[PDB]
């Protein structure tokens, strides 16, 4: 759907980028993006795949290797080839009489499925992070804020999710 | 998006299926060739949302097998969601005519340095499901290799995490 795209960025005054990368299946993934950082400024998100760092393929790099590669890098014009959230998946649920789609969450992660709900009928999975509800990003938000977003939404609740890491 | 399918139990009271409990959901792990499941279009990695109008959410691998074993009569209803963990990746063949991955039993086991698989971030422990639209699950490695060589420079494949 989205072919890998190019991203260029600079280390901040403190020498940081705002990224925390995770090694999954001989590929590198964005595990954390600090707010108001170079990573967030260029559009990096939790779930994005880092294919290349400075023209070098990241295939089979350990997490510590990726972090050290970024540490040693020249603080200016750090390039990257990103593959937008490969494990992302969309699921549409419907609110019941009581105004709920039927699942429990903790730190933005789905923890349980309520019996006879839209989450149960649609097959929502547990141990999945909620990325976006009806278009707005919910990563980094407080649980109370996700709950507020869910109540202001209409009957049709379309969420994007991905396996947790 | 999901679809309702209707199966008929075979000669032995079996449906030709094996299911796996992944993250409080039910998934098709194996489909036997020429069986009631194969006929309706059930494939590996498909999600079983309901059996006989019952939400499969939370069911163990054992519970879902028991439900099917002790199912009432000849006809069985199922609500299915087509391969949720399916993802499509595109590679390009080099001078030697290769994209850069080693596979065994239809599963990607290694990525070759300085290749299109490496550049594209292709993941290991992933089953290949389709090569240029053509299904490859059930096929022997040589038939998969044969279809890989038949393709042009552009190799588009669908894959899913191995389970
Ligand atoms: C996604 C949303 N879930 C919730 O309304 C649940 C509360 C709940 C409602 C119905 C059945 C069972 C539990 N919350 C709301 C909430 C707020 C803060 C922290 C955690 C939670 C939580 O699990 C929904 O399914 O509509
Ligand atoms: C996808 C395809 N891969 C293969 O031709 C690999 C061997 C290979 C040759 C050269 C470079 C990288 C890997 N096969 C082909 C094959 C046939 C039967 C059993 C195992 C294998 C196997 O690992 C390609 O790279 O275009």
């Amino acid at each position: 759907a989205m072919d890998p795209r190019e991203v260029i960025l600079c280390k901040d005054q403190d020498g940081k980028i705002g990224l925390r990368l995770k090694s999954i299946d001989n590929g590198i993934f964005v595990q954390l993006v600090q707010a108001n950082s170079p990573a967030s400024l260029v559009g990096l998100r939790f779930g994005d795949q880092v294919l290349q760092i400075n023209g070098e393929n990241c295939a089979g790099w350990s997490s510590d290797k990726a972090h050290k590669v970024l540490k040693q890098a020249f603080g200016e014009k750090i390039t990257m080839t990103i593959r937008d959230r490969p494990f992302e998946r969309t699921i549409t649920m419907h609110k019941d009489s009581t105004g709920h789609v039927g699942f429990i969450f903790k730190n933005g992660k789905i923890t349980s499925i309520v019996k006879d709900s839209s989450a149960a009928r649609n097959g929502l999975l547990t141990e999945h992070n909620i990325c976006e509800i009806n278009g707005q990003n919910v990563i980094g938000l407080k649980d109370s804020q996700i709950a507020d977003i869910l109540s202001t939404s209409g009957t049709v609740v379309t969420i994007t999710i991905m396996p947790a890491f």
